């Protein structure tokens, strides 16, 4: 067992993507009649016109390499660039914004470290948008500070720290390479803001208690050891 989140809301909304696709296909839409490995949920435009971000029920076999890209959902349901592409003319997916978010808003209340989401709130209070991750600056592949990241310049297939539901070193999905882009600059450095904001949350455990981090809340809280 690793300390690295599970990506549990990203894996049920999937998993919710495939029945509806399943259900669209019983309907009669033939398109969406795929084995589940062709069906995934992204946040994302969609065709021309669907200009906003939103959920929906992507066929990978219609998705572009590259980056309009789409998003992936970390376990504290903030979305992040996941590989790959819509095609804005030939795109076979089920928009279902709805459902889609309920299971994120679910998903975040299971499995978001309280220490995390306290990182996240000061970040997105001072810098809208942004999410906190212990990560690569610009040009510089080495070194890690806590920083507000814009979620648009993080790389879901990259994993980088960031807070347990201890309070302890974890690793979640959304992190940065170091190099040297014009996205690689979309942060701000917050050391002290970010760790005052994690040690101001309250332990899930008593002060007779050990704290054992887990990839949902809460964790384990085990007595302490005595002076035996
Ligand atoms: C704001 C500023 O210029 N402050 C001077 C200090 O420079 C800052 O030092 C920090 C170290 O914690 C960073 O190196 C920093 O760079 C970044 C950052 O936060 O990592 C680089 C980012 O690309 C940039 N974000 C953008 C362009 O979107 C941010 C952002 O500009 C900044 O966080 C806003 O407050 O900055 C760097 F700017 C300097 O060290 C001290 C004393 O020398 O003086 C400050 O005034
Ligand atoms: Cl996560």
């Amino acid at each position: 067992h690793s300390p690295a989140s599970g990506r549990y809301i990203q894996q049920m909304l999937d998993q919710r993507c495939q029945e509806i696709a399943a259900e669209l296909c019983q309907s009669g839409l033939r398109k969406m009649c795929v084995p589940s490995s062709r069906i995934v949920a992204r946040n994302a435009v969609g065709i021309t016109h669907q200009n906003t971000l939103q959920w929906r029920c992507f066929d990978t076999a219609s998705l572009l390499e590259s980056n309009n890209g789409v998003n992936c959902v970390d376990d504290c349901g903030h979305t992040i660039p996941c590989p790959g592409g819509v095609h804005r003319q030939n795109s076979n997916h089920a928009t279902r914004h709805e459902i889609l978010s309920k299971l994120v808003e679910e998903g975040v209340q299971r499995f978001c470290s309280p220490y995390q989401a306290s990182a996240n709130k000061y970040c997105n209070d001072k810098f809208p948008g942004t999410i906190a991750r212990r990560s690569k600056g610009f040009g510089n592949n080495v070194e890690v500070a806590w920083r507000c990241y814009e979620k648009a310049s993080l790389l879901y297939s990259v994993y980088a720290e960031c807070a347990s539901n201890c309070g302890t070193t974890w690793y979640c999905p959304g992190g940065r390479r170091g190099t040297s882009t014009e996205l690689d600059k979309r942060h701000y450095t917050e050391e002290e803001g970010i760790r005052q904001a994690i040690g101001s949350v309250d332990s899930p455990c008593s002060e007779v208690e050990v704290c054992l981090p887990k990839d949902e809340n809460p964790p384990l809280c085990l007595d302490e050891s005595g002076q035996i």
